């Protein structure tokens, strides 16, 4: 009939977030397949698939005009591998750090090279613990102030975005440090990296109190680690 093909959120830095329909979805896939280093990551993925779906290889696929190739080239591999380790009416299952649906590009890729390769499937996409979530959790916070909006953006968007927003808002794949551009004296911030994982760091305070201090020590961790992804909340607590 059709392939199943489950996009299954895999949580942020720890197994204890795998929700019981990923567990499932895990262990029914007959091949396994992971858009992607991070060392520490392709370790701590492995050690969730050793855990759950113990026997199943993860298919990991890594990377102008060469773009627009490379593409091409991932859907026909992508496609080929799915007939090969998966029956007609088999499953395959894709993994995606947190939530598949959060600035995650996997279920796109995947669209794309359906249609391109005329892959016959049911998409089935299953939810996973953000790196928001953990880090209101791990701060102990909730992400809003009664009736207040949630405003989720880039670091990247940050200085564009109204200063009504920046009220209560969370901010992810900041390269840089952009509390520093848009702080005022109420601003505050709540901070994590490597969150979930045995490195996890959190600091929280007033920017104007704590955000050089965070700028220097996200710098000193990305120096040792080769790289480091963290998330912040910031509110204007006027
Ligand atoms: C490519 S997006 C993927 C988001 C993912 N789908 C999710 O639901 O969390 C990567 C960004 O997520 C955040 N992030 C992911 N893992 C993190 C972690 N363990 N600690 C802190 N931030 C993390 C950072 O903002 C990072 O730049
Ligand atoms: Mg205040």
């Amino acid at each position: 009939a059709m392939r199943t093909i489950y996009v299954i959120g895999i949580g942020t830095g720890s197994p204890e977030f795998l929700t019981l329909q990923a567990i499932s979805g895990l262990r029914h896939a007959q091949a396994i397949v992971a858009l992607d280093q991070k060392s520490d990551l392709l370790a701590l993925r492995q050690k969730i698939v050793d855990t759950h779906a113990p026997g199943t290889p993860i298919y990991a696929v890594t990377d102008e005009e060469e773009v627009r190739r490379w593409h091409a080239e991932r859907a026909h591999l992508l496609a080929s591998t799915i007939r090969e380790r998966t029956p007609d009416d088999g499953a395959v299952a894709f993994l995606v750090w947190g939530d598949p649906s959060l600035y995650d590009s996997t279920l796109r890729i995947i669209e794309h090279m359906r249609n391109l390769e005329d892959l016959h499937a049911d998409v089935k996409v299953i939810p996973g613990i953000t790196a928001v979530q953990v880090l209101t959790a791990e701060h102990g916070i909730l992400i809003n102030r009664i009736g207040e909006a949630i405003h989720i953006t880039t670091g990247r968007n940050l200085p564009e975005t109204s200063a009504k927003d920046r009220r209560n808002c969370v901010v992810m794949l900041d390269g840089k440090t952009a509390w520093q551009d848009v702080a005022t004296e109420h601003t505050y911030m709540w901070w994590g990296a490597f969150l979930g994982t045995e490195q996890q760091v959190l600091r929280k305070g007033y920017v104007h109190e704590i955000g050089a201090q965070v700028a220097e020590l996200k710098q000193q961790l990305r120096t040792e680690h080769g790289w480091i992804m963290d998330t912040y909340l910031l509110r204007e607590l006027d």
